[PDB]
C-alpha cells in the first residue's frame, strides 16, 4: 500500500530510480506489468546458448551512466568481435574492408558520400540535445521525412541506398515513416553518425558478460520484496493528497509522487484522474516504437574468423532479411553466433514465416555473403519479435512521424502534477539506449528529490565521470573529409569556371 | 454480467450496433467510459444557445445510414443556410462569391487550380473504399505526405495555400503530417473533393433538429438499462469460452462476442489476454486523431445576411485563428450564430489562451471578413477543444501518418478471435464520419451474426437506400474543366 515513490515500469530506467530514491532512504515500489524485470532488455539463459541478450546489449565508450551502474552491480564487459575485416556486399557480391566504413571508390559517389555524412553531422549541431524543437531550423526539418532529405541531400543512388540502410539500422523504422529533425537530434545525442554506428569506438564496442538482463535483475535482488511483478498499472488518481495507483490484478498503493518508467506511449494502458493535459493526452497517440526482430543463428566454430572475417556484414538491397550483423560468440570463443537484425518492414513481412523458414532465410544469407557452406550448417537459433510485446509496443525506442516533435517534444518529460517522466526516450544522451534509460531514471528520481526539498535544483541534471574502463577517443575528421565539395557543389564549381 | 455481446463504446457506431444486435433478439450490454453516450457527438442545452453541437453535427447527401437511422428515432434535419453569398477572404480582403468554389480569374492559376481538384480526384479513382491499400501505387502514395503530393502537383502558391487549407479543414492535422495515400483515399470514399466540402449537395448540407446528440441519447432510452455509463473498459480476457470484459470500477461481464466501438488507438487503454496479435498490437500505437476546437459565437441577429453573405467565409492565412465558417443560426432564425474550427496546429498554438481571449481574436477576424462592427458585439460564446478528451483522443478522426496505411491497414477491421470492430473508421463510406460510425457499427453487429450462424455471409455487408427526404444529385464537371491541361501541360505544349 504506502510508499513514498510508485515506480511504474521495472525495465532499466524504473530500476535505476528506484535504487536511487531507495539508497536516498525513501521507500519506494517498482511496479511491473510482466512476470520479469528487464523490459527491453531480455538474456535468455538455456545449455545450448549458456545466455544471450534478445533485446538491449551493447553498450560503448561515452555511456558512461550505464556503464558505472551495471560496474557498481559487479558486471564487466567485453569486446565485440571486430579483429578481421568487416564486409560489405552490394549488387550480390562481397567486398571485404577494413575500418569502420565500407571505401567508396567512384570520386563522384565519394564525394556524395562524403557530403551526406558530414551534412547530418553539421544539421545536428544546430539541434540543442535538450531542447530539438529550439533548432533555428526546427520546423521546416521536423516537417520533412528523413526519406524526403535523403532525396534532396543524394545525388548517387550508393548514397541513398546506404543512407536508407542507416536510418532503418539506427531507429528500426522506414526513412517516410520518421521525421527528420527527430533523426537528426537522435543521432546528435549519440555523439553524431561515427558514434552511432561504429564497433570499436562506438556504441556496439561491447556487451556484458552473462547479459544485460543482470542489470535490472541484480536491482530487483536490491531492492527485496519492494518489485511488485505481474502488476501492470491500469489507473492513477491525482484528486487526493497522497497519489493513488491502482494495478490490474485489484491492489492499490498510495504515494507521494509517481515515477512514469514506461515508453511514452504506454502510457495510454492508464486511465488518468484527473484527465491528462491536452497535449500529453494527444501526444501519447503520436509516438510509436520501431520494428525488429533480434536473430541470433549458432555454429559449431566461429568459422568466419578462419577466412579473415570479424563477423561484421552490411547488407545492401530488399531480398536480404537482415541488413548488418555482428560477431555473437562469447568472449571465450565458443557458443559461435552472429546477430542480425530483421528491421522495419521485413519485420513485418518476414514475421508471418515460421522460425524455421527465417533460419533457413538467414543462413542462405550468410552462406552467401562469407562465401562459405558453413554458414548452412546452424547448431542452433533464437530470436524474438519485440513487435508482439503489449509492454514494450516495439523496440529499440520510440519514433517521431514528421511534425510531432516540434508541437508535443516539449511534454515528454514535464512533470504532470505529481507523476514524473523517466524512460528511455526522456534522455538527452543516448536516448533509445540502456545509457539513456539510466540518465533518465535518475534524472526522474532527482526531481522528486528535489521536489521534497532534499536537494538543490541545480543537482537535477548531473554529469557522469568517464569510465575508465571503457574510455572514449575523439571523433576527427580529415581536412579533405570536411572540405571536399558536395556533388551540387563540384557541379557549381564547374559551372563557374565555364565563364 | 452475462450477455450475448459486449459493446465497448457508447458513441454512435456502439449505440447503432447494439440496437442491430438488440432488434435481432440478442442480449446486450454497452460498456461507455463517460458520463454520456454520443462520444465524439456532443449536444449542450443551456437558455442561451437553447442546443448546440460541440462536436459532430453535419450530415448531408449519399450519408443514407445515419439519416435512416435518425429517422426511425423521431429525428428531422433542416438545411445549413447558404442562400446568401460566400466570402473568400485572402491576403486581407474579402472576394463575395455564388456557387460551392471561390473563383480564381488569373489563367495560370486557374489552370493549376482546375488540375489540382481533377488530380485528386483522378487519384481517388484508382484506390478501393474497402481497400486503399491495393492502389496500384500505393506504397509511393503511403510513402509521401500531402504535403509533398502539394509541392509536386501546384505550381501556384494560391494553389498550395487554398489546397492546405483543404486538407487541415478535412482532417484537422497538417499536411505535412498525413499520408497522401490515406487523404486521397478519405476523399474519394466520402464522394470526391465536391461531394466532400460543399455545403448544398454535400456533406455539410443539413444539421438535426435539436441536436445529433438525440441519436445516442434515443439509442440509450431504446435500450433501457443495457448500457452502462461511467464503465470504461480496462481489460478483455479470452482465454476461457466465455470472453470476459472487466471495467475500471471493478465490474465484470460475459459474453459470447465483444464489439470494439472505440477509436482504434484507444485499444491502448485495454489489457488484452492472450496479448493481441502482433500487427494490432504496433497499429493501435500508430493512428493518432487530429486537433480541434469547435468554436459557436453567437448575435442578437444573423445580421451578415443583410449584406446579402449566408455566413460562410472561406479565410487564407497564419493569422486567420478559423480557416472556414458556417451559419449556426437555428431553422427559426434565431440564437444566430457563426460555427468555426480552429484547426491543427492552431488548435494547439491558441488552447494557450483563455476562452475570453479566443472570442475576442475569433470576433475581431468576422467583423474584418464581415466587414460589420457588428461582429464585434456577442451575446454568447460555446467551445469544445477535443484534444482535451481522454477517450476520444481528438477530432473528427484517426489520420494515418506516411506509410502506416499499407503497413497496418488490413488489421483496422480484422476480427481478434471474438473481438470483433466497429467505429467511424472502420467504415468504407463517409468514414471518420456520423455516417461511417453507423455503417461500422451495424456491419460489425452483422459478423456476430453471422459468427452465430444467424444470417448468411452476403448478408454481413448491406447497402442503403437513398433517403427520400435529402436526395443526392450526382457531382458533374464541365468539358473545360475535364480537358484543359495543367500548368506543365501547358508549358509542354509551348
Ligand atoms: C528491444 C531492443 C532490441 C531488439 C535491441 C536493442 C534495444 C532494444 N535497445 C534499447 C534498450 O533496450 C532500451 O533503450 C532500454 O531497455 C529501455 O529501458 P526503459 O526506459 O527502462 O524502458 P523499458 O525497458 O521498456 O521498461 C519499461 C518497463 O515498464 C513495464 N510496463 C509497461 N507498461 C506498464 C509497465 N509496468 C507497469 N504498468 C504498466 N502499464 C514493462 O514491462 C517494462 O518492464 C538497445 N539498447 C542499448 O543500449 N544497446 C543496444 O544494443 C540496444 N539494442 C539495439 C541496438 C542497435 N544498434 C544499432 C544502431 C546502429 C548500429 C546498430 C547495430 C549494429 C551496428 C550499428
Ligand atoms: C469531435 C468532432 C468535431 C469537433 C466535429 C465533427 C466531428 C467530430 N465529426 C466526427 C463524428 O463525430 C465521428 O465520426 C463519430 O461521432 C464517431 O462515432 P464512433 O465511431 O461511435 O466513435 P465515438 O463517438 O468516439 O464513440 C466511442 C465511445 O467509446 C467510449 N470509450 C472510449 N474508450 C472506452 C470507451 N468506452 C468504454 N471503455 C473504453 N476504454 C467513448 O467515451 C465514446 O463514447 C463529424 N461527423 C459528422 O458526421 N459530421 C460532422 O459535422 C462532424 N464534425 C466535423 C465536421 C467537419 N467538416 C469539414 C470537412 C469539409 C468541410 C468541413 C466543414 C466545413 C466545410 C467543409
Amino acid at each position: 500500500n504506502k510508499c513514498d515513490v510508485v515506480v511504474v515500469g521495472g525495465g532499466i530506467s524504473g530500476m535505476a530510480a528506484a535504487k536511487l530514491l531507495h539508497d536516498s532512504g525513501l521507500n519506494v515500489v517498482v511496479l511491473e506489468a510482466r512476470d520479469r524485470v528487464g523490459g527491453r532488455t531480455y538474456t535468455l539463459r538455456n545449455q545450448k546458448v549458456k545466455y544471450v541478450d534478445l533485446g538491449g546489449s551493447y553498450v560503448g565508450p561515452t555511456q558512461n551512466r550505464i556503464l558505472r551502474l551495471a560496474k557498481e552491480l559487479g558486471l564487466e564487459t567485453y569486446k565485440v568481435n571486430e579483429v578481421e575485416r568487416l564486409i560489405h556486399h552490394v549488387k550480390g557480391k562481397s567486398y571485404p574492408f577494413r575500418g569502420p566504413f565500407p571505401p567508396v571508390w567512384n570520386p563522384i559517389t565519394y564525394l556524395d558520400h562524403n557530403n551526406f555524412w558530414r551534412t547530418m553531422d553539421d544539421m545536428g549541431r544546430e539541434i540543442p540535445s535538450d531542447a530539438p524543437w529550439k533548432a533555428p531550423l526546427a520546423e521546416e526539418w521536423d516537417n520533412m521525412t528523413m526519406k524526403e532529405l535523403l532525396d534532396k541531400l543524394c545525388w548517387t543512388e550508393s548514397a541513398k541506398q546506404l543512407a536508407t540502410l542507416f536510418v532503418n539500422l539506427c531507429v528500426t523504422a522506414e526513412t517516410h515513416e520518421v521525421s527528420a529533425l527527430w533523426f537528426l537530434w537522435y543521432v546528435k545525442q549519440c555523439g553524431g553518425t561515427t558514434r552511432i554506428i561504429s564497433t570499436t569506438n562506438g556504441g556496439q564496442e561491447r556487451k556484458f558478460v552473462g547479459g544485460s538482463g543482470q542489470v535490472s535483475e541484480r536491482i530487483m535482488d536490491l531492492l527485496g520484496d519492494r518489485v511488485k511483478l505481474e502488476r501492470p498499472v491500469i489507473y492513477i488518481d491525482q484528486t487526493r493528497e497522497n497519489v493513488l495507483v491502482e494495478t490490474l490484478n485489484h491492489e492499490m498503493y498510495e504515494a507521494k509522487y509517481v515515477i512514469s518508467a514506461i515508453p511514452p506511449t504506454l502510457g495510454m494502458k492508464i486511465h488518468f484522474n484527473p484527465p491528462l493535459p491536452m497535449m500529453r493526452n494527444q501526444m501519447i497517440t503520436r509516438v510509436p516504437l520501431g520494428s525488429v526482430i533480434k536473430c541470433i543463428v549458432y555454429y559449431k566454430e566461429p568459422f568466419w574468423r578462419k577466412k579473415d572475417y570479424c563477423g561484421t556484414m552490411i547488407i545492401d538491397g530488399e531480398e536480404a532479411p537482415v541488413a548488418y550483423t555482428l560477431d555473437d560468440t562469447k568472449p571465450e570463443g565458443n557458443y559461435a553466433a552472429i546477430m542480425g537484425f530483421i528491421l522495419a518492414h521485413k519485420a513485418r513481412k518476414l514475421a508471418r514465416l515460421t522460425k524455421e523458414e527465417r533460419l533457413k532465410k538467414l543462413c542462405e544469407l550468410y552462406a552467401k555473403v562469407l562465401g562459405s557452406l558453413e554458414a548452412l550448417e546452424p547448431v542452433h537459433y533464437e530470436e524474438k519479435n519485440w513487435c508482439e510485446e503489449q509492454y514494450s509496443g516495439g523496440c529499440y525506442t520510440t519514433y517521431f512521424p514528421p511534425g510531432i516533435l516540434t508541437q508535443y517534444g516539449r511534454v515528454l518529460r514535464q512533470p504532470v502534477d505529481r507523476i514524473y517522466f523517466a524512460g528511455t526516450e526522456t534522455a538527452t544522451h543516448w536516448s533509445g539506449y540502456m545509457e539513456g534509460a539510466v540518465e533518465a531514471g535518475e534524472r526522474a528520481a532527482r526531481e522528486i528529490l528535489h521536489a521534497m526539498g532534499k536537494i538543490p535544483e541545480d543537482e537535477i541534471w548531473q554529469s557522469e565521470p568517464e569510465s575508465v574502463d571503457v574510455p572514449a577517443q575523439p571523433i576527427t575528421t580529415t581536412f579533405l573529409e570536411r572540405h571536399l565539395p558536395s556533388v551540387p557543389g563540384l557541379l557549381r564549381l564547374i559551372g563557374l569556371t565555364t565563364i
